[PDB]
């Protein structure tokens, strides 16, 4: 439940949120796997939230969402087992490659990668499910450019500056945030939405820049007061180079103000899947 003496752990794979991440294999020999153990200095309250988190991962069952496959909870030191992606973080993958002229990828496979978000994003709306966080920097790839959505938090100090951070505030992946989230704490499936939007920019500019890089943190924060006062002095991400103009249409409406004029999964998954293609 799962037997722990059934994994061989084979290397590390990075840290984590609450301990490292280990490549393992399962004799059942290379079925591989993905190993979270609790790391071993960890406080009372690192293990509530490994068990949280534990918790948090088991209601999600879908191609598009990292699996829970299994957990070694029931004896120290905690464990979380998933399935393993073998290209990593989705934007340290993309950031590498280049459109294809006329690694690469190509245009389609961005769609792709993209629906394959609309559609973990769209079964986690089925289950009310709020990500709080949807980003590349969240998101596994484990080929065929297969797309799992994750949630690796706002710690790493890779991501670092992805993080809006006030000394006793949550920590606020401000330039994929809603302006309602912004100005008020007010995550929904529509702020999901509007960080899809931003997600689908990044897969769109290949992960090569940071949404509105630059401006500063406090224009961001501002920006979204713009969003609120609705005189038309909101500022968008502009179209990326690999975005056509149809597709960055789709973009927007996801940062439409209102909340329910937003798009929601099914319909960016429906032109993701089959209107991006004509
Ligand atoms: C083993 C393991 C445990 C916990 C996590 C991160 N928890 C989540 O994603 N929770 C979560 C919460 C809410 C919504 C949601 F959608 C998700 C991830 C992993 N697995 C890896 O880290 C891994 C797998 N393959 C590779 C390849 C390279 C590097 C890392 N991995």
């Amino acid at each position: 439940d799962f037997p722990r003496s059934r994994l061989r752990f084979k290397e590390k794979l990075g840290e984590g949120q609450f301990g490292e991440v280990h490549l393992c294999e399962v004799d059942s020999h290379p079925l591989l796997v993905a190993v979270k153990i609790l790391r071993p200095d960890a406080t009372k309250n690192a293990r509530n939230d490994f068990l949280k988190e534990v918790k948090i991962m088991s209601r999600l069952k879908d191609p598009n969402i990292i699996r829970l496959l299994g957990v070694c909870v029931q004896d120290d030191p905690l464990c979380m087992i998933t399935d393993y992606m073998e290209n990593g973080d989705l934007n340290q993958f993309l950031s590498a490659h280049q459109l294809e002229d006329k690694p690469t990828i190509s245009y389609p496979m961005l769609l792709h990668v993209a629906a394959q978000i609309a559609s973990g994003m769209r079964y986690l709306a089925t289950l009310n499910f709020v990500h709080r966080d949807l980003a590349t920097r969240n998101c596994l790839v484990g080929e065929n450019f297969t797309i799992k959505i994750a949630d690796f938090g706002m710690s790493r100090n890779l991501y670092a500056g992805d993080y809006y951070r006030v000394q006793g505030r949550a920590v606020l992946p401000i330039r994929w945030m809603a302006w309602e989230c912004i100005l008020m704490g007010k995550f929904t499936t529509a702020s999901d939405v509007w960080a899809f939007g931003v997600t689908l920019w990044e897969v769109l500019m290949l992960c090569r820049a940071q949404p509105f890089g630059q401006l500063t943190d406090e224009q961001v924060i501002e920006n979204a007061g713009e969003f609120f006062r609705d005189q038309g002095r909101q500022v968008y991400l502009s179209r990326p180079p690999a975005c056509p103009q149809g597709l960055y249409e789709l973009m927007l409406r996801c940062w439409s103000r209102e909340s329910e004029q937003r798009p929601p999964f099914s319909q960016l998954h429906r032109f993701l899947a089959e209107d991006a293609l004509n």
